[PDB]
């Protein structure tokens, strides 16, 4: 009902995700229809605002997909609404410190433990109270994603991993690249290095690893690695690409 | 600026177009960056209304790529919407008589030669009375385009062919194959010689004839015929058919 | 998935049902979660149109509260419309002969049997071809509910239940009671008795009868008569009533 | 507090009033703080649909300007929803005879006397029941303006003239320019001599006079002809006039 | 006319609140017919933005109902675009210290003395500049709450409550039973001891005292100890637990 | 095509600007056919977000006016989002210091040298990756502008203006008067000698100076000072004046 399906399954398969930044309830549900194992609702980079998440996530809600929401940063009050409208799983970009990671845990949780604010009954996550004891059970369907994606990030990626309730740290390799001096060039062998012994460190400490590469090649050796959730396209750049070839067939 | 390039060209060239039917002004760029001839706005299957069309007509407007919108029907005061917010090209759905057709030319015209109402001050389609002499020229950047998709549009074909300010006929497979009794399979043969003989009698009786088939090898033998505008797919179709294909790749 | 339960369930059970005037896929969601048998999105009475009443299904689709889609009219080109956006039950208003009844059914089905537009592809209705057979088993699964709320609706009644594909009539007593000289005051005696006599009527020629009451004591006794889909309040009457009556507590 | 004082003033006084065509809730409420004794909400010539009317109805709410709606066409649903949501004044675009203008009168009043669709639990024109007598007093507070601006309307004007619950007839000068052969030259002698009688003959019929000019000059000669309502300018006109004015001044 | 009513009453009377988190224009015109002193446009715990908000500004202005806004956070910027919007009443969650309630104080006044950007031309706050004083002015019409829900803002309760400019102090039930480990459970003894101690040194230090309770019970006893502004219910409780009591009649 | 022609004029012409707080596509749309060589999109002081922001774009994207974006703040992650959907010149207000103009010179730049989030896939402004080369490109056509509007901004100026990639130091004299205890007159002869020196530094450091006055007096000696970019007045005050002017013609 409002279990978290792409929680659990964290520890027990390897979950295969679409990047979703077409940023309408309508183009939400194309994607629900195909099968993904999880859907990426995409704040950063995607022109979305709390009412179009809330809208895509009506829309995925009929499917089994599961809806996993990006915000635009690691903001406590932005992450406060998103969980509101009912976003069980988040993932922070640009994550650089395990102080940073564990404000993040406490943004998600209820006092006293956390600092999540509190406003069940007009919250979509309560099912506006229909979930009867949802103050109470919250916490265990929330999954906490953090982006390594820096060289600072990098630089405190042994202490990020030990901070519990961070369930996952996902590689941005746009961003890493670009970092390490090889923008738009994530395919070269030094970046693929770091990457690689990134995903090895994060599941050596028992956290989930995830990734995005529309490279088939690359999604496919990430998912030899055990990479756990691993997104392998992204909606308005299949959309743009399967429309180009189609008009190169005519031109 | 506002010459009707769509217009022109359809004594000229042969225009290749995409259908859009995601019906949303942010969709409608992405298409219009790919560099089709025309591309669908369809009020008709998708869910537009006059004001999603208009975000649609504003995004596409910067674009080399000409817009074509598909009213519901050919209503007269939706018509008369449709080209106050700028809509140049036409494409009127399930026309059934040379009366109906004449209708829809005198939609598309001012009084006293036809019934077009006048709000040009209001109209971004005079850009607000910025085209100096909008009442005078308007009607020669009007295109109008009649669907013949039913067993009364060719029991009338003759008939609508021989009306004047109609530029072009356009069959619609979907609905033609389903008046012919064969719904869901326009590729059968009854139906594709009905298809070929409805382009020859259009294209003999000096009017534009267009189609849509995703079917790359249809759309190929209709464009040697001389089809003079060639839809040859939907983006809802692309998004969905790229999505699923990605998937497949790893189950 | 896609089986019209409220379609089964008129030869099954009495269903239960809430009218949703709030007009936006959030409130949509709120009634969702009550567990009615069925929800009215209501296009005639509510300020709705297509992309309204499309959120409203998205939102919905989650639950098992099944949608009835009341357009503004019982006007062709909108009942394609609403049927594309996958709306599998329709409350047609005003309906006054079986000639408009028929005219509705054919409304609801392909060509070569009826006339709704043939625009799979492009359909929530099909999940944009997602569901493979759409085209050949789509009619199995619509259900055409008609109104009779008028003298003249009264007066073609036995016409009206002898037309084939008319699963149900609904009687609407604001209408009907307002035609007969008693606008405003449905619970007098005159009006009721042409009301039970037009229950029994409906189910004598084996259709689902359905009714309006907010009076708890006039819906159980339309309960008690066998009357098959019974809307028991509406979302806006509720809201006001419910937020009067804490007032009042204070003033 | 809903007493149509637009209607009142009708008999009393001359009415000085402003085109809307901005087609916002935002842009609506700027035009309600200058002081109109009317504003015209253009639903055939701007960009609008019911939501939109809506959100500008509900702008104007706080302020002393009265509402007056325009439907894209005399058709009698978008009228009913167009009073539910509480437009109290309707102006119907292109009246053309005693029978089209009966059927506007009814299509504004509940039946038994009318046609209008009863449904006020829903309805923003009731208030959702909280006025407490809506289906007794709703017709006593509804305006009906018909334009005259086509040849067959200036032919059917002595017959409009005598339909009970006619309150205006509005002159539109660039439709009746253009059905004259004088299409975006109102202006000229020949039209001015047929605005100017027919002006007169309505006042000699005790119905209300009005029309649109932008032209000061020909306003005032309005005003002093005993003209009731008289809009003066366009907002989307003075935006753009004002603009291009500015710009002017440094080139 | 743009006096703030709310603000004047605080030293008057005591004003009874109604919570509004439908988030539309149309819930919020509902809401405002009911007669509540005030109405809180929850931009905290509601899918709310500052488009939203206006929306409901816009609603409510016809009605004699204040309407309060609270934001997401005390965000100085965010404060900036709602007083412009023409938000008079805003209540802060979570203060917590004195120093963050006179960043507070100074966010609602312009400079010199505050640190509100000055863009009054463009604002519904001072009409588009058709409030003539509107920049010397607008802070006497400016009211200013904040929230004490946490054990940092009790222990800075004495301190909140000599800064001069905050006008009234708000209670949240519900963020301050979680901070004190009694999470979902405001109702105990321990939790209401320490509000209504909270209450009277509110009242003591001679400031509005506020909260929200939905228990009528509790409600009526922080009337009797003379709380100041107390909200009564919650539109979507309201919504939610009408529509779920209707349906158990019928279950 | 992606040119930032707006950078360009900045060392060639002076460039005449309109402020554009309606806050839609469709009125953007009317400001961007009047011909003023920028239009600044107002995200501070008009009630915009991301999404209306991209509206604008996309409406003013088809003619010649450059498009330049105010964010409320200098916010890194809302600096992120205006620029992937395509703002190529940012206006960032009340900048106080050299160290906060550094952070958005920055915030406008990819990584290893910036901290723009790189997500070019998602992005208008990559136009879906339909532009090359995009990651290597992008900031040559990106334009950075500071406003000084404060004591602290005038106390910091000289530093301001050595920071490398400051294009422009845009005068706020709304916010500046009012800094300066002269709230609303910003036509004092102590603020207009405080604005004409600060112009004068900013040419004498080699950076564009800007400024707005509807005054049109004081906008020509802001433009025989060498001022680059002068905004000349405001749409909402235009909208109003002449409404206003035009009902006195008439009362
Ligand atoms: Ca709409
Ligand atoms: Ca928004
Ligand atoms: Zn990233
Ligand atoms: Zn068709
Ligand atoms: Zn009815
Ligand atoms: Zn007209
Ligand atoms: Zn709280
Ligand atoms: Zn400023």
């Amino acid at each position: 009902n409002t279990v978290n399906y792409f929680k659990q399954k964290l520890k027990t398969e390897q979950q295969i995700g679409m990047w979703v930044g077409l940023a309408d309830g309508y183009c939400a549900e194309i994607a629900a229809n195909v099968g993904y194992d999880w859907l990426l609702i995409d704040g950063e980079h995607a022109p979305n605002d709390v009412r179009s998440i809330l809208a895509q996530l009506q829309s995925i809600a009929a499917y089994p997909s599961q809806a996993v929401v990006r915000p635009v940063s690691g903001d406590v009050p932005l992450i406060k609404q998103l969980l509101d409208i009912g976003a069980q799983t988040l993932l922070i970009p640009m994550v650089e410190s395990a102080e940073q990671a564990e404000l993040m845990v406490k943004a998600t949780r209820y006092p006293p433990e956390g600092i999540r604010g509190v406003g069940a009954a007009l919250a979509r996550a309560s099912r506006w109270n229909n979930i009867s004891d949802y103050l109470q059970t919250a916490d265990e369907q929330i999954c906490l994603l953090v982006q390594v994606e820096s060289k600072k990030g990098l630089d405190n990626l042994d202490e990020i991993l030990n901070v519990d309730g961070v369930d996952g740290i996902f590689i941005g390799p746009a961003d890493l690249s670009a970092a390490l001096g090889y923008r738009g060039n994530p395919g070269h062998e030094f970046v693929q290095n770091i990457i690689v012994q990134t995903i090895q460190k994060i599941r050596a400490a028992g956290k989930a690893a995830g990734i995005l590469s529309a490279d088939e090649k690359l999604a496919k050796q990430y998912l030899e690695l055990g990479t756990e959730f691993v997104a392998v396209g992204v909606d308005t750049s299949l959309l743009m690409k399967s429309m180009k070839q189609l008009l190169s067939k005519f031109k």
